[PDB]
């Protein structure tokens, strides 16, 4: 009876209920020193939810890209790829520019209270751009599906789908039956993955409550004081990023942004809580399929953009760079923010397949200015920033996924 | 001609012939110092047989669980799971209790002849129960199928099968054809695996002869003397475990135990020789399919129980703990055997996915009593036990697999 | 327009054009000290081509061996296997014999100008033959497909194909539909892989130009002088190997060698440039499919022979061993070249699954003579050889692949 009442209750209402009571119970138990208790008792439910959403990432990206490449190969896919790459670079530049502006409006960093403490161990720089651009072609397709590797799986699935499309028009009548068997089996795998992510989103409110309860419990207390200016600057920059870039881009290309948010509420909240833009790829592809977009556009612009397009990470990089520059008391050489913008774009395009990309992206952005992370002062101020990393990480993951959904909708409306 | 005479000869007769001549030639060549010669020459045939049976473990557990979850999902699978978990915990408790009784009837351990020798390097304890209970959900399904991981493969196959069952009743007529293609391909993979394990069991007598020849050659000589009481206590406890637990449980639920043994002779002997309960999973699933049990019961209670239900290991843990307690000359505090029973059950339930589980299970069972494995005396007595590990390991693997077959038959007769 | 002119231009003409201008521009830029510039700028296109051809290696070897084992299992596959193993051992013996003769005709090694320099770190010897012969059966099929392992994939695909062939003749009518679904899906995967390798060979001239430009740029300058005798001896031995073994073997079994070369031009040139005999397996299987050979012969003798049959490596082993023997000024004990021939055959058969097999093959061939690689003089002379390793590696990979194509054609003409 009560289980039937819980299932038949709508999903977005209980997601909001879990979010609100998670924030309340998290701040209350963080205010009273019960951090280790909630960390050992409640956080495993959120870890289970994150692992349940990371389970479906690789089969859905393989299967509904093999069946997603049943579109016209020289006309559609090339134009969609070049348009979505141009879009991703443009919005990353706009996002880091707006982050620089939002950090220049506030004054984050006044007091000098830095002890040396624990410093960063010279964070290892990115591999050369040739090696990362050669990472896209896989040496083994099963070895690319076996551990991560979203970009080699994208490449292999695209090539297999184009080959199957060329295969099903052959003059033979056995090769046609073989290819129409393989395509139907892979399509069945994709539809099974969507039917699973329906039930995972049915489970989602418990994990949302647990995750944001732990986040607002451990790092919900350390946010008051000087770091509140950093949190306010990042969050105001992210909401102004949405309302002044994505709304303008949807009003230019003639789709209602309110109906767009009414659709993408699911993936936006799941990416806000889950704190991993690659771990909400099944929810993003589900909400793109329910938005009325053909497979050959969303199925390629979403898993590509979950690895390249990081807008909220770029805005946090700009705000963190300006906070490090104010902590040491530098003028920061007005006109050299073009180097910050350029390196924030080139770091996103040149750290595609590398795991742990955000840390070395922030490292090379700080290194291009003149504050390398081997200095003890910048390491102390960055360690002071890192205590509230999750509170900024939630919002920047939400904007990182909303960017992908907006770009997919723009390219699909254009084509 | 002679090859046709070898193939058309029945399988159980040549399995018994290979077993008997393997035991005879093993004791003879162990009595005469030809241990290294038989170890280098004859043991590779048994290693080839063990690898041939370990090849079929992961595809059959994936495929005939995806097609095995074509039963009613809320009614059948939940009741089968909770009943088989209750059964496994109950028989593990009964087995370690009977092991304590059988060690208390005998007097294993009289002489104190322990030098320090080579001692155990503080065997690393189990991971926390939250992490092992979170291991069940996989972060990657292909990464769970790629190296071991019977429990994440069980979880992913169950969820995929329930999704396909929900999928084949949809109102669409393309999704139905896609799902009925995928299910038929996976069913073809399962039937191909059973057709392979037929021929592997045809090969099996050479590997049985080689394996038990090496086992009775290297550790068939060190069994006489004081350790013969340990071997007799373990083997009498295992046969009394079978004849006084499984026979009573089959006579309660109304199936003939003699016909049950006449069926399960194949998997019992293969698990007796192969010395790996996970490596005789295809033979166990084949003999459960030939026993007339539907897929939704045997296909889930066998690979789950090949990782959790260890009855013979629990009985050997009880007997080894009592032997360590008699070797140091302790009273062993009558009434504290409840802690031995409780930790032998909780160690089985809390060391599910860990590889090398039996060593750290025995370690924590010895640690809960008051004889931790860092002491030199208990390390010397355990190193004296370890010389006859294979002779006990054969019988305890046989009882470990017969427990799974009995529990599957009980749940299938009930449902 | 120009892209249409590039695509519609024939493939072998632009492959020869890229080869010739690659050799010319490579020698010119190597003569002028522009080695690092061409290494950083042009070599990545060849690396991209090599990775594009290594992508298709594992799915095509799995898929068109599962569908390739739809032949009569006891009659065809056993005779084909034993005939191709006999062929591979015989031509490896002939190749190392002709290498010994060709090194004895020339006089490679006159001057003694060896400093100690950088020496080999006692190159680790091969695993025991039992362990390498047990490597053929996989402990995990998905773990064998996940990283390399051509031989366990061959074994698992053969067993799965024989099981499907036994399955499709069963009296059931659901198992037949399941097996005919699985076989058609795997056949669709194989045909998709061939349709991909068509386009990869369309891309191939850019990679051919880049690869041979870098090879003739870095190690095209160090070839003149004393090492030119080594290069001439190796290349004359390889062309005499082809024209006096493979032409005689095709004229004995009654097929025209000129039409055979007119077919196998594609795989011969791709193996000549790519410098990896396992990385031109899709081109070899494509040219064997276009040569009119049934699947059950080429599909098994090509991926097996890409791991065992190394004829050009055997000839280079003989010539390098004789060069090391002339560098130290030894008589080399006429009549002990039987040990060189025997160890060059047994090293090929006993280092099958090991990665990095050629180095330890040359190591054990040098060790069986009396010049172990721990001596400083032989390490200095081998380090002097290693400067022109690529120039010999191109031709010896070409002969290594032409051996497989010749043996497949002989067994297919016989059967
Ligand atoms: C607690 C630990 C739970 C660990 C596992 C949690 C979630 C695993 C979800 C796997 C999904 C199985 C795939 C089948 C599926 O998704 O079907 C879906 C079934 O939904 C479910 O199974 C949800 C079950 C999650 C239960 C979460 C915990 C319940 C606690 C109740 C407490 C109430 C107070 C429905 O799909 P549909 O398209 O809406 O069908 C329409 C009507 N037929
Ligand atoms: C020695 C080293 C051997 C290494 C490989 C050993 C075993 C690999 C087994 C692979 C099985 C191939 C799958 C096909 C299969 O299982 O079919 C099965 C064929 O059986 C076999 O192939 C058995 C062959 C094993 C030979 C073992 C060594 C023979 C030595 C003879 C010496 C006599 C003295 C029969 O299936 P069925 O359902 O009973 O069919 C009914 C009538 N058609
Ligand atoms: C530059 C970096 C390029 C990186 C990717 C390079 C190659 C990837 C090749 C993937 C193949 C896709 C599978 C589809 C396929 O193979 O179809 C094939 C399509 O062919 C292609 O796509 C070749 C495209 C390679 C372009 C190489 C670079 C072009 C540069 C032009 C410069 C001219 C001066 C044709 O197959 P068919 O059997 O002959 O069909 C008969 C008529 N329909």
């Amino acid at each position: 009876g009560l289980y039937r009442k819980y299932i038949e209750y709508p999903v977005l209402q209980k997601i909001l209920i879990g979010l609100i009571l998670g924030a309340i119970v998290g701040l209350i138990l963080g205010h009273y020193g019960y951090a280790h208790a909630v960390h050992t008792y409640v956080k495993p439910f959120g870890d289970l939810f994150v692992r349940l959403l990371k389970m479906l990432v690789m089969p859905i990206v393989f299967a509904s890209l093999v069946v997603g490449a049943a579109s016209i190969s020289p006309a559609r896919l090339g134009r969609v790829g070049v348009k979505i790459v141009v879009y991703y670079l443009l919005t990353s530049a706009f996002a880091v520019t707006l982050g620089i502006i939002m950090a220049r409006l506030f004054n984050p960093g006044a007091g000098i209270h830095l002890a040396v403490g624990g410093q960063q161990f010279q964070p290892h720089q990115a591999p050369p751009l040739v090696h990362i651009l050669l990472d896209i072609v896989p040496t083994n397709p099963f070895g690319a599906l076996a551990n991560g590797q979203v970009l080699p799986t994208i490449f292999f699935a695209i090539i297999l789908g184009i080959a199957i499309t060329y295969l099903m028009n052959s003059e033979n009548e056995k090769v046609r039956k073989s290819a129409e068997t393989l395509l139907d089996a892979i399509n069945g795998l994709a539809e099974a993955m969507y039917k699973i992510v329906n039930g995972v989103m049915q489970y989602a409110p418990i994990g949302v409550f647990a995750l944001i309860a732990y986040v607002m419990a451990e790092q919900g207390v350390h946010v008051v004081g000087e770091l509140a200016k950093v949190t306010a600057a990042v969050y105001v920059g992210l909401t102004l990023q949405i309302l002044l870039v994505y709304f303008v881009l949807l009003k230019i290309y003639g789709i209602d942004p309110i109906s767009f948010i009414k659709h993408a509420k699911d993936a936006m909240l799941t990416a806000f809580v889950t704190r991993s833009s690659s771990g909400t790829l099944p929810v993003t592809m589900r909400v793109a399929k329910e938005m009325g977009i053909s497979e050959g556009i969303y199925s390629f612009t979403l898993p590509l953009g979950a690895t390249i397009n990081m807008d909220g990470t770029a805005l946090y990089q700009g705000v963190c760079t300006f906070f490090i520059a104010n902590a040491l008391g530098s003028h920061l050489t007005v006109g050299q923010q073009l180097t910050i913008v350029l390196t924030a774009v080139l770091a996103s395009i040149g750290t595609a397949g590398v795991p742990g990309a955000g840390a070395i992206m922030l490292a090379m952005v700080l290194h291009s200015v003149g504050l390398p992370l081997t200095d003890p002062n910048v390491a102390a101020a960055y360690a002071m920033i890192l205590g509230i990393d999750a509170i900024l990480d939630m919002g920047r993951t939400m904007v990182n996924v909303t960017g992908d959904l907006t770009g997919t909708a723009i390219v699909a409306k254009t084509e």
